């Protein structure tokens, strides 16, 4: 691997995608991983106790931390965000600090570093660089896009070797319901459909389907996402963008169906047939240019995710329970 | 006028466009104007000593000021920026604070105000709401676009009655060379081609043309811009965008030629013929929907601007001279 024996920074490295990227980097034989993470939406147990892992429990927007940074990194993965859509809507200023300003202050610091081979930014999901002012359901979605603007600017103006990796609907081990601090809404606990469904199935309760589960999504397993981020780092064109995607869609009804089959959850599912009006990212560029393919099936990824959830269920419950009081008063 | 007897806030109201908008608002018989301006790129003499004008010499990002704001405004004009392209490139963080965060914190505060009929945002120049990640020569240009994203979001999510007014190449009385603090580069003094040309012509010196002055621009007189902003306030569709534009292009060679004719500047101009490759915003929407037309000719506007510059030349020179030391060491 081009990443063997390298020094890498993972901003947001204690998070869901981050922690899995860190695991993989260590597997690939990196020299050092510097995790920078304020634990706003993460648990310390998702960092490793590793001699190669240095952990700064600090915001990447902290001026002292930024000024302390040395030109000793080959690669930077910028994965920090304000998790997620619902939280951002609740408090756009909390989102801005942890989602927009993060990227700007990081790049501003990194712009004169010469050891950097690649700076990989996790963007929201061929690849086009045209955007509408009207997309944008949340401050979160806007912050993600702003990070792409910054990634293009810093490349053009300062030759910062940025690569934007667009993904969506990641799932897998290491996504903990209720991870971090209360960010204003029940989505702090119920972060995403897949871990919510897995948790509820493991507890033997009915999976709540919205509108018969007709919505489809391209789910991608987190270990494929980690490998895709690494491919972007190694071989992605500076200034460029790649979809990191499975190219396969699964209905929420089928997601639920599979989670129930795997867990043994015997409870009813109110599912409806999908109609053309219910749903009216290509992986080709990454495949062709980076040799990257996200090949873990929804069935295999779900099994792995459920296995991890089962093994860590008590810990996850203790973490969920810290938000009981905020949940009850929401 | 719909603005007669209203309470209006002008963020950035001590500036070039702002001060002229304030003058016009007072002419239209507004009840109160609250100018909020940190004077970062403005002079106090551009505010009026008026019983109707309240001046807060404070950033619009100041938390105390924001929390102090009352639901007592009919109209808000958000004209603050970090002046301008060159400065923003020099210090993207200074730009962010005074160009991106300004809009976000303002809107976040204004979002539950009920007396607001319109919030008018000065954007950078039919009207489309699709943008490229690759436009964007500066952090300034990105901040302007981000403000449009915010203006659309806050309208959709919170019914904030935003109107984006896109203009460019404003000129006229009240633009003072060297206004405000040093923002890192000589552009602090030499702000824009028109006042630079007028100042130099009045001093009897050769106007410096770049590449024979083949570049063309749609110049618009500041009093037309003020009236256009007022039309947006009165009649602009919430969530909407309008070009505020003359629809007429002038070459920098012709700009220079006219300034020399008006001032009597007898010095040479190195001008070249414009070729098709030298230059390879429609006013129709504003005309049709708002009854607005920017009809002041380049010849008439230049005369008015030169007259004002002549009358205030000593004051402008004293203001320019404060940057002598920063100029000499740049
Ligand atoms: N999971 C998905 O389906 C998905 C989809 C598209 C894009 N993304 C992007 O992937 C990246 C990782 O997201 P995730 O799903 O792992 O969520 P996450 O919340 O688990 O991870 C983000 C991490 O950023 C950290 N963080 C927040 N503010 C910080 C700050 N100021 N300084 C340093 N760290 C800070 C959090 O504590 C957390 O560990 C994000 O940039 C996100 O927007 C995720
Ligand atoms: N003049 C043009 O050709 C042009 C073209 C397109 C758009 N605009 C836009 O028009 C608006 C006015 O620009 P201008 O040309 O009058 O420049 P300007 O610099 O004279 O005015 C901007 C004002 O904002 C103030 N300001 C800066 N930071 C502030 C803050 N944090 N809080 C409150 N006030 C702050 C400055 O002190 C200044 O008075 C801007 O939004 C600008 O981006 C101007």
């Amino acid at each position: 691997s081009k990443l063997a024996n390298t020094n890498v920074m993972v901003v947001g490295g204690a998070g869901f995608v981050g922690s899995n990227l860190v695991k993989r980097l260590l597997e690939l034989g990196v020299n050092q991983v510097h995790v920078v993470d304020n634990l706003l939406s993460a648990e310390k147990i998702n960092v490793p106790d590793h001699p190669a892992v240095r952990f700064s429990e600090t915001s990447i927007t902290d001026d002292a931390l930024l000024a302390s940074l040395q030109d000793e990194y080959d690669y930077v993965f910028h994965l920090a965000t304000y998790h997620g859509n619902q939280s951002s809507i609740h408090d756009p200023l909390a989102d801005h600090e942890n989602n927009t300003l993060t990227t700007l202050k990081l790049y501003e610091r990194l712009k004169h570093f010469k050891r950097l081979k690649k700076v990989v930014y996790s963007a929201a999901g061929e690849e086009t660089d045209i955007v509408s002012l009207h997309n944008n359901d949340s401050p979160y979605s806007m912050s993600k896009i702003f990070g792409e603007f910054y990634s293009v600017y810093y490349h053009k103006q300062h030759q910062l070797p940025t690569v934007r990796a667009r993904f969506q609907n990641v799932y897998g081990p290491g996504e903990i319901l209720g991870a971090g601090r209360w960010r204003g809404t029940p989505a702090t606990v119920w972060r995403n459909v897949t871990p919510t469904f897995i948790y509820k199935a493991l507890k033997g309760m009915p999976l709540p389907l919205e509108n018969g589960g007709v919505a489809t999504r391209d789910f991608i397993f987190v270990e494929d996402v980690a490998n895709g981020l690494i491919a972007c780092a190694a071989d992605g064109t500076p200034g460029g963008v790649y979809n990191i995607a499975s190219g396969k869609e699964t209905s929420i009804a089928d997601l639920a169906t599979k989670i129930n089959e795997i867990t043994g959850n015997n409870t009813e599912l109110d599912r409806l047939p999908k109609r053309p009006w219910d749903n009216s990212g290509s992986p080709e560029k990454a495949r062709r240019e980076l040799g990257f393919s996200a090949d873990v099936s929804i069935d295999d990824g779900l099994r792995k995710t459920i296995e991890w959830t089962k093994a860590n269920l008590a810990v996850i419950e203790q973490i969920m329970r810290k938000h009981d009081s905020a949940l009850a008063t929401y």
